[PDB]
Parts: structure tokens; sequence; C-alpha cells
């Protein structure tokens, strides 16, 4: 069964098997006095991993890059963060440490930079104004507009069909908003119905934290930022 957030001490890194060549990482923070679930992705690209997302700070991705020698043996090669928050680029550094070429989009390093968190080295052009797509590996790279964040990017694996929709898509155990520090509210059930349409093929969708389920994440998700919206 998919790991769930209790399950998973603050340094404790889980590995998921989603199909052949397709897994998630799983760690947990403490945010807000209290402790979260935090979802990656890893893909296998021939010979090496491409990894998506941080585990969210050094010590976990630290202990992430361990989970996957130990368990897959494959060198993580390439890394893109899908936004700018802590959750996503906490232990870039890290990974550059150990020869991970790091990647983002160019609004991410600045919001990224502007915001004192770690920078991916590389940029990932292509990708600026909604509606952007690029190929990156073993995956598809889409920019679906504001939502969570402004910058946010989501990644789609065709050989599985596994959609990582990363934190601006919730999972069903959450009924309401948290943290839309960064959101733009009035276009994020728009930016959402543009991964609906250009990825429908979509059978597991993971969100950036908690359980991974079908694309009905993406109509929750909708009427979660609904439903803060109006209050
Ligand atoms: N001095 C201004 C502070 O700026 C900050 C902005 C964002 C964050 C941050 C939220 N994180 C999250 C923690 C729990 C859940 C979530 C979520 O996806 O809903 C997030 C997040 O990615 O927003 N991760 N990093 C942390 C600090
Ligand atoms: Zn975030
Ligand atoms: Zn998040």
């Amino acid at each position: 069964e998919y790991p769930t957030v209790s399950e998973i001490p603050v340094g404790e890194v889980r590995l998921y098997q989603i199909a052949d060549g397709v897994w998630s990482h799983i760690a947990t923070q403490s945010f807000d006095g209290a402790v979260y679930p935090s979802n990656g992705l890893i893909v296998r690209d021939g010979d090496e991993l491409l990894l998506i997302d941080t585990a969210w700070g050094a010590k976990n991705t630290a202990a992430l890059l361990a989970e996957i020698e130990k368990q897959i043996g494959l060198p993580v090669t390439r890394a893109v963060s899908t936004h700018f928050h802590d959750d996503r680029v906490g232990g870039v550094d890290v990974l550059r440490a150990a020869g991970v070429a790091t990647y983002a989009s160019p609004s991410t390093r600045r919001l990224a930079e502007v915001e004192g968190n770690e920078i991916p080295t590389h940029s990932l052009e292509g990708l600026s104004s909604s509606g952007d797509a690029v190929r990156f590996g073993p995956v598809e790279l889409f920019y679906p507009g504001a939502a969570h964040s402004t910058d946010n990017l989501v990644v789609y694996v065709p050989s599985a069909s596994v959609l990582y929709g990363g934190c601006a898509i919730y999972e069903l155990s959450r009924t309401s908003a948290g943290n839309v520090a960064d959101a733009d509210l009035a276009e994020w059930p728009t930016s959402i119905e543009r991964i609906q349409q250009h990825y429908p093929e979509a059978q597991f969708v993971i969100p950036g934290h908690g359980l991974p389920g079908g694309l009905d994440l993406l109509k929750h998700t909708t009427n979660v930022v609904k439903a803060h919206t109006n209050r």
C-alpha cells in the first residue's frame, strides 16, 4: 500500500514503485508545529534516473539519494524542481553536491532567489507563457499557468501514464486550502482545467502531498480552491 504520513520519521524516505521504472519518493517534514507528507517522482531514463523534486530539505534529500542507490542502484543524473518552495528545492545544494545537474524554469529560479531558497543551476526555457510544454528525458513538463504558485510546473510520464501535479494538486484527504501564500487563487481552477485537457490519459495522479489518486484529485482540488476563494 502507498505510505501514509505517520509511518515516516522526519528523515526516513520511502520509495514507492508506481510502474516499471517509475517510483515516487515520500518524505516528511515539520511545519506549523505539525508533520506533513511530501511526494516527488523518480523516473528511470535508460541507464540513469531523473529525479522530480527534492525530498524537502538537505537532510531528507541526502537520505533520498541513499534509498535510490540502496534500492535501485542507478545514478540520479538530472533533477527538476517543479516550483520554488522548500518542499521542491530544499536540498538542491545536496543534489548538485552529488553531481546531479539541477534544473528549474527561469520563473522558479528567480522566485527562489528572491525567496532565499536554493537555486537550481540550469534553466528550463520554453515554459514561460501558460500552456507551455517541453520534453525532458522520459517525461513531459507542463506550465499550466499560475496556481499553487505562479511558477508551478507539472510532470507527465507517458510510459506508465503517471501525472505528477505536485503542489498544484491536493490529495483527497485534504479538504481545505492550506498554504496559499504564493497562490493565484483566481487562475488556479483554470490553470488546472488545462492539466485536465492536456493529460486526460493519466491513470495515476500524484499530488505534492498525500495519497495518489486518479484525475478526480483535480476536480477535488478545484473544489477546495473555490471553497477557499469564497472565504
Ligand atoms: N519568509 C517568508 C516565508 O516564505 C516561505 C514560503 C513557502 C514555504 C513552504 C511551504 N511549504 C509547504 C508545506 C506544507 C504544505 C505545502 C503545500 O503544498 O500545500 C507547502 C507548499 O509547497 O506550499 N514548503 N515550503 C516556506 C517559506
Ligand atoms: Zn509549494
Ligand atoms: Zn507543497
